[PDB]
DNA sequence: GTAGGACGGATAAGGCGTTTACGCCGCATCCG
């Protein structure tokens, strides 16, 4: 049984790890486009500011910045997670609910955003952060945020991810 | 501050039915 409290504060900005079930799984890779479809939906209908997503074949970790006022993750992950799940016809696919870390500070911030950009060469996907096309890196590098060829040092603060065994 | 199917009580999808424009029921997924 789980025992954190969701910590909730209006126009906060936060980071999340959501998991699929199924290890072996390639499901957020090979329809990444439902993916992508579902969480634009939602967006709509619930306005939030995506700092930065990756997606992994089978999790996704991000960073959000909810409107003055709102603090309400709680309902856009359930929409997203809901349409797409929908969308693939599938069932049971998500790892219940998901990690929720609030960002206090500017520092701190970019720790998870470098964390999301270099997840994907923690994981052993690739050797370099820019050939993962499945991210925010690439809209980030087409403004002046990163150098395409941006590397970083692979950490391990916990941060929700899927155990290792 | 903190997971890994707590599980009862919530929100409120979209497919149904007609009033082909909304109401009814209450998904799949949330929280404490
Ligand atoms: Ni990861």
């Amino acid at each position: 049984m789980s025992e954190y409290r969701r910590y909730y504060i209006k126009g906060g900005t936060w980071f999340f790890t959501v998991n699929l079930r199924n290890r072996r799984s390639q499901l957020l890779t090979t329809q990444y486009q439902m993916l992508r479809h579902a969480i634009i939906k939602v967006k709509r209908d619930r306005p939030f500011e995506i700092n930065a997503w990756v997606v992994l074949p089978e999790h996704m970790h991000c960073i959000w910045t909810l409107p003055e006022g709102d603090d309400d993750f709680s309902s856009r992950w359930r929409e997203i997670k809901k349409q797409f799940t929908h969308a693939c016809g599938l069932k049971n696919i998500w790892q219940p609910r998901f990690w929720e870390h609030a960002i206090r500070n500017t520092k701190d911030y970019r720790h998870h955003v470098d964390y999301i950009y270099i997840n994907p060469v923690k994981h052993g996907w690739v050797k370099q952060v820019s050939d993962w096309p499945f991210s925010t890196f690439h809209r980030d590098v087409a403004r002046g945020l990163y150098p395409i060829d941006w590397a970083g040092d692979v950490t391990d603060f916990s941060a929700g991810e899927r155990i290792i065994s």
